[PDB]
């Protein structure tokens, strides 16, 4: 049942940024990170039971030199094709959502479902430094350079990056879309990329962490309230969260310049409606947030229709 | 974790049938009652955002004269088309599960997703006879003729029959699919009707009840346990158990005579490997059993391959 | 523990009627169906180790013709005698609660337990029209019409009428009582009949439907929540909220002209305590509602002692 | 769902006694100390709501000068009457049960509800020896002399001395009953006293400590093991099983000389259906055991129609 | 998560003093009668793997000629030694912490951890005058002087005394300190004694009675409710409330005039923040309040430094 | 309660050995790259709240360039002094457990808290090469050289090698302890180096993966089970057990040579006691394996006493 802010509260929550006051230099010194690492895209042809696309896994290289890979779906016909890079959720890939991506393809879309560094397939060349509560949440939580999802986020790009660069699809008609981690990721990429043309993010995840793990009532946010726990000095606290402030979608949102469909459900105790409805309200960009009373974090097909009729407007 | 029998004896797990003498005839009266309502089929076009298919909402006329409905998806290419009649899980459809539908269509089959009565869209003009505990599983159960099963059993023969009789679908190339419910209901209709070339279940519910509701760790097997402490007459256990004997797939498994594709979990508390190994052992047809050891009651990754092969082969 | 408005505030709760202009015609329609049908009730004696008590199976006819049934104990001695109709708990009937029907029986009450039609015994005979979440409480829910309590409250009406006809009951001192289901009953045959002389509603069910969905945190409102979850449409929504407002009790409680006992215990989740002081504050006839701290959805022995010197005084 | 022995093993369980040798000479002499304390019967008018009835409350003086009191009610009529000592369940009598004493003084029965020293209303003059864990079940455990059960046991002795002492009871025909710890309590008052015509017992507890240890899954057997963590000496498991073994109705049993009626639900994980078949089939009397598949430790409808028919025949 | 007032609120929480007129006069009249009982302390030497201590069992006589005990462990080297009494958690001892008392010592203090009677090892020799609700919480409430924490706080006094009366503990520099139930003892203690030189407190139980049966989620607090679930007049709340008043240590809290550090985790959910800032916030004396936002009833590692400096300041 | 095999089953349980043939080779490559490592230890003071002695944080390098850390507490007085390396459990330490670090200094034991890389305090260099489950048990698990507790192990070896080095250490009187996973790094320590005399494993972790993946019913053997779901290729699953039964101490029991103490609790649900049964009955070396019947994965006090004993008779 219903536990967050009213609805009416929710529609005018909008917390003060948290962005340090060198946000852009240390996402612009990470992005030159990034661009020093060549690509070096592979494409291996896969067996897929399906006619009418090709099956693809992709590989390519990226921060840190980190194989990144993931299955890449593609209409079995002339390009150049629409194009659809698909992001997951927290340790929620099994076997990389091939069946998803083919759908995806037969709906017309070349489609590469990028797999997270250290969850699924991917490489996570990041180390350890100090030690962290179990999970990828407080992995390199106490500086900015060594947190688990900087590496995540430029990946995020990169995938963008290598898909606009293929013969076979049309770099000026390319979306992103997840749900929670998912989410997150492709309001990061909209923020730090001019690829993508439109974005739908189902329930964001990685949004308003000040708020997050006060009131969400599962994992994994309160994997940072356990690692509070583990590591209990004062300072270890600020310095984390000043960390995690550098990552806040919220912080990235006012970047987005293009249009984005967002949900929540408003029973969703996972990613709480207060901090969906905080990224939302730092969006200044064509938007739309499709609110669903009696659904929580999971699949609402309602927004399904949405969704599909958001990216056929955008994309074709 | 591990629970019912270990592998090796679900393996060799082969109750004997508990059909009463009168199962067959009971089963041909049943038909008999479904020819004489006319089915009178009506296709509503539906506008969903998707290119390469048509969607349509398909209603017909079915036993006791109901009005049972589901979502309609086609190629939108000249036919003749390959076909599937999808069946779902109890009280598991939301909204009849019209992506999936389209995707189905995607893949190149002609798609019915038939809504079953009562629990989703479709109208259920069977009476509550006699009282029953919460849910549907005991309504009627105290006679053949009126349990609820029947209706379905017999909505499910018909949607096969008014699928077949399409100009736009292939008759010789007709599939039946679903899970739990959804795939009782695959091996009953492949069991009670010709028409379908091949199927695929899913972790068959409705089968070896006898041992279902003394094994069963969720609902909804236990509906049937619920009854018995609200009807607590010795008489009224064996009636239900005799009623239920006409519906039990193992009973009916004999009948089938295409291909048949199923899956378990070994960790399925909700329909307990071995009431899915008694059906499966019970068939005597070209068949193939896929056991996945850390699965229980849901979605299956690596057998929907398993599924879109095997209907590529037996539909194409 | 508590969870609900505190006391002070839900002593004055008292939301807006929602009864929709036609609210008063349909009840009279709906009278005017039920006096169709001819009751034929039908007494069949029945064996219970236990003197002082003569017990009966009583069954009547009600609306749309449904065969409704329970136990009936009378004191073994001349009348004409006080009566009770005593209505039972949502799926909580076991074998009609013969023991309790004596027990009144033996207070001095000739006693019928209305069995609830297709929960226990009695026969539902009205439809499932449009497919409906596991349970009743959205069986028929698109229209006032077809909703699975119009038959209900119709059948717990002639039952008062069914046994005040005969010559053993004193027609002048008959009351109505029950629990949750059994305490919306209770109000709802007040509000729709002149029979009863004094009602005792245990914590009622049925009532403020809007907040209910909203507050409580167990079964079976949340049906209603789960059907929305199912059929997603927002027109949907609507119509089934104005649907259920025709079987509101807060709505039809302005109609009560009876003395009226009622309880609440202040963590009920099922039957949360706003719900119940909305029915309560829209009486306007003698009531008294006796409010527990401690108690939830259950027995309360303080409340039997109350209920007991009730009735005594109000039908003796 | 089931879990203890399967019910053919259960038919024939029956474990070798525990009594050690001073086991009849312990109660001997603990029955002599009872008789050292004058009863002192007072009787109290109580205001009831209810004809047909006079209710009292009853006290006595019994074991170490323990005040026990309960409600007493009696058919209004002329005597002499048949007679019931009713016992309850552990930490789970509500103010007694006045209205279930009623209810057997309204079927024909003088009717005391003792209750138990120390849980509800009684006085427990009995010290705490040693500590214990939460709980009376180890309340002086290490000493029988000191054990909560001793002083219990006599009071339920003593409880129906005084009810055969009345003018208005037929000391000829006097029943015991109740469930669980009353069920118990049943037992040992029937293996103690002479006075007892008749018992009926629902799910017994108290029995088969040894196994009950291991097999409960509910409290309150496992206040033992509690104990046992919080007291982990060797000698002192030891010493409190042997204590427990002059209380364990599985060793007294073989004493009752008048005809019993037993319950047991087979899913009951409280009172393991194990251990109540090792009191049943240590007992050499007329007996009955009722055993229902689909109930657990809870109010069971369909015994309660024995309960009333055994008692109408033994003391009617 | 976060569930009580917000640390705001919580910092000025502190509700009216519920202390009855005569509550200086009952402890009064209670340690006079503790005084009239000779402690008769008598050492047992105990074996123990550890050199640098020497062990022993401590007992001596309390309120009511109870036995009290515990481990008492020493510096084995010349005095005179600083000491604490430890005090210990509801149900929670298991044979007595005696590592922890060894460690104490081997920092440097004689300690004494005082098993309360009843609970562990300890006798209580306190009659059960009335019945009570499963547990201590409620045993003996209906009066002052019968109540169960009447002797325990009692005991805690003497513990003091007799500790203060050894040749080898320096009475000038002796604390207190407990956890939870231990807390609340530990404050009594310093309430009811000169002797204790510094208190440490952890999350003290036993605080803002009236409150916390309204706002705690788990035991021991809701035996408080259990009783008055099963004892229903409301008289019978009204004096078990007035009788707990006597014991609530934030009526006890002015009397303290020693140096005080306690702790509390805004997560407790067994003592809830708001209880423990009652007790604080009526402390007049030199005090400290560490707030950990992540923890809950729990041991808190940084508060275990805190305690540790704060005893070597104070008794060192 | 019970649930793994019987006593007598456990005490006979000696699964055979699964380590492959070049499991001897594959140590000693590991040992050589560790030694290619100069361990370069630091010491830095630490200002903590006790007399008697002296603390320290205790950094050095180990495999990979890791930088491995702990909290190194000392007696205060003259050595060389008998030593301990104490290794902490999953996930659970918190700020490196100073205190009790500490407490073992006081006890005579010159004490190092290895911190475990990656999860509190300490670095681990290796990185996430194909990706994992939630946790770090399947990190690197497709190749043994990857693997995370590969590192883990070695670090563990190199903490022994860094104390033994110490002037105030006697080299000689060196234990390792530990608990759950610090009590598999106790094994695999003895295992893998002659520096330890002594060894005291609670309930260890790491032990028979065969078994524990079917027979755990906790965290975190499952974490193997949730990548097979994740990564459902059979020739992974191979793969990923014979990675581990590298690590497996059942396979490196055969090389320890000193006493070893260990704990098992009967009902302990996360290290069942077959897996410990199998690494004791793996040992052939003085033994000796503490069962208790009452426990689980948690505190045992009568162990504490075995291990200080067992400590104190080898070191000292
Ligand atoms: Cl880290
Ligand atoms: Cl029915
Ligand atoms: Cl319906
Ligand atoms: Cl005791
Ligand atoms: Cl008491
Ligand atoms: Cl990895
Ligand atoms: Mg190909
Ligand atoms: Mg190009
Ligand atoms: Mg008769
Ligand atoms: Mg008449
Ligand atoms: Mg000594
Ligand atoms: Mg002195």
């Amino acid at each position: 049942q219903l536990f967050d802010l009213p609805l009416d509260q929710l529609q005018t929550y909008k917390p003060e940024k948290t962005a340090p006051k060198d946000f852009s230099e240390f996402w612009k010194l990470s992005l030159e990170e990034l661009a020093k690492v060549q690509a070096e895209p592979d494409l291996q042809p896969v067996d897929y039971p399906a006619d009418g696309v090709k099956v693809y896994r992709l590989t390519y290289k990226s921060f840190g030199n980190a194989r990144i890979t993931g299955w890449y779906a593609v209409p079995d016909k002339e390009g150049p094709h629409p194009a659809i890079v698909k992001y997951h959720g927290y340790n929620a890939s099994y076997d990389g959502e091939i069946h998803e991506m083919v759908n995806w393809a037969l709906h017309g879309y070349a489609t590469f479902g990028m797999l997270v560094r250290g969850q699924q397939s991917s490489e996570d060349t990041s180390i350890s430094p100090h030690g962290h509560a179990l999970g990828w949440m407080t992995k390199g939580i106490l500086d900015k350079d060594t947190y688990y999802y900087r590496g995540v986020y430029l990946d995020a790009v990169r995938a963008l990056e290598v898909i606009s660069s293929f013969d076979e699809v049309d770099e000026t008609r390319i979306g992103v879309t997840g749900g929670s981690q998912g989410g997150g990721l492709t309001i990061a990429a909209a923020a730090l990329s001019d690829i993508p043309k439109a974005a739908v993010a189902d329930y964001p995840y990685l949004s308003n962490f000040e708020r997050a793990i006060d009131v969400a009532l599962e994992e994994p946010y309160l994997e940072i309230n356990s690692f509070f726990r583990r590591n209990g000095s004062p300072e270890t606290e600020v310095q984390a969260m000043k960390t995690l402030s550098y990552f806040d979608i919220m912080n990235l949102a006012y970047r987005v310049k293009v249009p984005v469909l967002m949900s929540i459900g408003l029973i969703d105790k996972v990613t709480p409606p207060s901090t969906v409805f905080a990224a939302y309200n730092h969006l200044e960009t064509k938007k739309e947030l499709k609110v669903y009373r009696y659904f929580g974090h999971e699949y609402i097909p309602a927004f399904q229709t949405e969704k599909l009729a958001f990216f056929k407007q955008h994309l074709k």
